[PDB]
């Protein structure tokens, strides 16, 4: 029986103690507290020594899957995710349509803050974020010669492209330390996204295919890669931001952060019903970023 | 302007007048009234003969895309979607992970109502219950088909994509209750790049160790879905449940979901569970023009 | 074990059968089906003969409380609620701030449909509804002489005003068969609303009190009235639209229709998670309106 | 304009920089950054001395109204609210049914964490658990006070309103953990016309048969709350949880709730559970200026 009790500001302001007190505050603050515990248990299992997939990445004592929706990549959470990937704190990335190109585009031009007329200035609104159309034009220019090389390598060097191999290539090509995908390919963290071509990147692949036909993207090889990662893990952890990212039907540790409801049936595990833009950086602050020394 | 006024039940229970009166009721009832008009405009456009200049599955005056999340296929809305597809009322289907297998499995065994399990072997989707045995029955049915598909790839040069696989599964289920049976029979393509994210995917995965090499290309499906939009005279969209399609326009569009805008996740949005709204929408729109589609 | 099955439009369009099939469709459609059952069981218990509070209203075999938020009174649901009250199908009304005056004002001037600049034309927006400010001005003019009479009767005829007695008086004064509150006082259905003065009606009572001081509105007498209604019922039914209307901590039958979530802890019973503007008229169509003959 | 950029944890865990960076992070993080600015503007205004012309519980340069739903008083946010009230950082409280008694009951017995009962005697509020015995303890404490209040009404001519009752309950609880103890001690009025809708109301009801005639007038409270706004130099509002106050303006305003607009139920709205957000907001605003309020 733990008693409900909030942080007492008559102590002054200690941010560690403030965040610890969320555990006893109730409602989603308590879920936040439980999420910190689950992620710290993931991390501690990951750091336990081993003494013991078609993948280069060395096995650890806990394989952590980080899933996220595109919109979080458009947000500043992109920096949070990049940090984790940069320091090898997760093992596999999963995302949805848009989630690749929104990272790469931010390397060529910035996304801006607006609010919750726009079409005439040439601007794509995503919540309270603004991406000028010019950004997609710059990305297109950058992308075309890479797709040319990709088709050539497929037809002459036997390369069998999948979304994950394409995402590694694009990460390598962007060659920029602010990119999630640059760091992911550098650290051999595979990125999975069958819905890679559903949005803007798809549109460009589509037009490119009439200029230079031939590109094939197989999803069955990626299917084998992602599932083998899970089957041959000693333990698995999952952290999933935004929902609609991953399917069930076991994970040893699981945290979900989203604002989706269960009532229209839309797809000790912990859910925090909150905007990940608020919650994820706090969660990282109290977990992965506390163990920064151990990952180096 | 138009005055707010609900239906007056002193007039008795006149269902058509009641549904019409939603338009002036306000909030999401008003949006439902607008959805009805939007869908009726699509249908009117569709039934319009192509003029001499507009000429080109045969193209109509309005190409209608129907998108839905897999949860709706688990629900009884599966029957509503099947009705529209059976009667050629839509031209293209788009769905999400689970959206295919959940239709096929219901031909082999029923889904049940529970409430809002792991030991009895039950998969819970909201208040719906699918016994785990349903998926075992599906596995048995599917494996021989996957053998045939790999054989045809390797010896007949068939290049599989998700749409072609879904067409083939529909032909193989050969059951008039199935959405996918009717889609392939009527040459309505089904697009679903996340086809392998769920249980069907687990099965294709395991199958690939006994009999490797199946390739599912998404790029040919990318070209097919986009060309449907590009060569349409007019386009209509009806998207149920959210997370199905991406923008960056349709001439007519209706979205029905309870997704929020605040975390960043004349078109009409109805903020409601599609399980309530979509059959009412269909009753006032497609079902009124049933004979025109026969 | 009931099997999931939707309405089959190859039968054509039978609206009764369509609505019955919601029961087996799943998700909130199934909850809708369960709500129809609960309300029909309320009604059937109400119609059972008796052979057996400080209130004139005769006891029946089930006392039905109908609760609703103001916004539903601004909507066309006002007509649905009025119908029930007109035909004595419920016994007690409960509402929130705004819920009284939005009915009365619609008797003097209409509310309009807008969408989800407005201040300069003089317009109060409520979701996609528009109420011109002029409507509140007309209501104020109408209200002042009634408040004058009310203060006089308090100080000379011993009248002890409560929100429910005030609401009866206003219903009687509006004298219009489109008003919920006209019908409620005519049929001796009490209306409870401690938060009666939180909005526009309150503002006007506030200004009036400097022109004609003295008005007292006691909530303790109303507290006694509403609770005695419940204590001395043979059976109770509750139908509550919009949430935040009533408090718990027993009802024999209960239906709630709202879109509030349980996750931030905001306050066989059935919940339908839906906009009552869609759901309530359908529910009425399949329940109270089917038994219209028996209530006359 | 401002570029989207999250906090970079390569800089280490610098909490102040992290909270500041929410402003450029986007979605509701950006709204949190705007709430911080809005509340800091209120506080800055409040600490501004009244000029010679502006002169008139003593009035300040900004009158701040703090509103909250009772669920927040059941939560640990009760401590946060109590802190602000204890230190005269707000001028008026407004709450909803349950909002009073749930503070008072915690002085007699604790609330507990459970998960998202009727036989053990437990009231469930989300993932919070209040044993039914807590309310029995509250009843015992309250009855003698209700006797005194009726006596003073009838023999001393006291005219009770909810605010006066809440002040009196706060004085009687005489406990520094209580929001209402500090409100009456600092002459912060508490308004709550729905005071009797819940458990306190059940108790006043039963008490009224043994000892009848208590009158709680809301009209005098109506005048008091409105006059606080009318005579303010500047007004600020902080409203947690929704359904608390009605409009038809404040100079500064922040709302924190997860209510939707679609059913119809420079001000800033943060769409989030206040149990996460409000203590962070307070840490960056009122708690930085603690000494100015002492
Ligand atoms: N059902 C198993 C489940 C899972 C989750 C986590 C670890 C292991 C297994 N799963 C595997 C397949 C998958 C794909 C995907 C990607 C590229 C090609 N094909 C499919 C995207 S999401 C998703 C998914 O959820
Ligand atoms: N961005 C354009 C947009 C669109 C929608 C509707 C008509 C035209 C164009 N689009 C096209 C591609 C697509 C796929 C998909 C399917 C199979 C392979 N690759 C991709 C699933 S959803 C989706 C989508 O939203
Ligand atoms: N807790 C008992 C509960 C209840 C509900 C239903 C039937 C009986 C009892 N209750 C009674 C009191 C009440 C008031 C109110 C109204 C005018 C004056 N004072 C209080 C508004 S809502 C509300 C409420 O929920
Ligand atoms: N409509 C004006 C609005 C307002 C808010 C803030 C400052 C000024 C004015 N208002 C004033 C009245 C009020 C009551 C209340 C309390 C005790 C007795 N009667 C009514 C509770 S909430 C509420 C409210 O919202």
């Amino acid at each position: 029986s733990t008693q409900v009790r909030g942080y007492d500001f008559n102590r002054g302001v200690n941010y560690r103690a403030l965040l610890e007190a969320f555990g006893t505050t109730g409602f989603q603050a308590t879920n936040f507290g439980r999420a910190v515990q689950q992620v710290n248990a993931m991390i501690e299992k990951k750091l336990e020594p081993l003494s013991q997939t078609q993948s280069r990445r060395p096995l650890t004592s806990c394989t952590i899957f980080l899933g996220y929706t595109s919109n979080l990549i458009s947000s500043g959470i992109r920096e949070t995710i990049r940090y984790l990937v940069q320091h090898n704190m997760v093992d596999v990335l999963v995302t949805t349509a848009g989630g690749v190109e929104e990272d790469l585009i931010k390397c060529l031009a910035p996304t801006y803050l607006g609010e919750f007329e726009l079409r005439e200035n040439g601007i794509n609104r995503i919540g309270n974020l603004l991406v000028p159309n010019e950004n997609y034009c710059k990305f297109e220019d950058w992308l075309m010669p890479i797709l040319d090389q990709m088709v050539m390598e497929q037809n002459t060097e036997g390369v069998k492209w999948t979304p994950s191999k394409m995402i590694a290539r694009l990460g390598k090509e962007i060659n920029n330390p602010e990119s999630v995908y640059y760091w992911a390919q550098k650290n051999h963290i595979p990125v999975f996204s069958p819905a890679l071509t559903d949005g803007s990147l798809g549109d460009m692949i589509f037009f490119h295919s009439y200029k230079n036909p031939g590109l094939v993207l197989d999803i069955v090889e990626d299917l084998r890669l992602i599932n083998t990662q899970a089957i041959f893990a000693k333990c698995t952890g999952m952290i999933i931001l935004g929902g609609g990212v991953v399917k069930h039907h076991g994970a040893d540790y699981a945290v979900y952060i989203n604002t989706a409801q269960e009532f229209d049936g839309s797809d000790q595990p912990v859910k925090v019903y909150a905007d990940a833009s608020l919650v994820f950086p706090l969660l990282v602050a109290e977990t992965f970023a506390q163990k920064m020394d151990a990952f180096m």
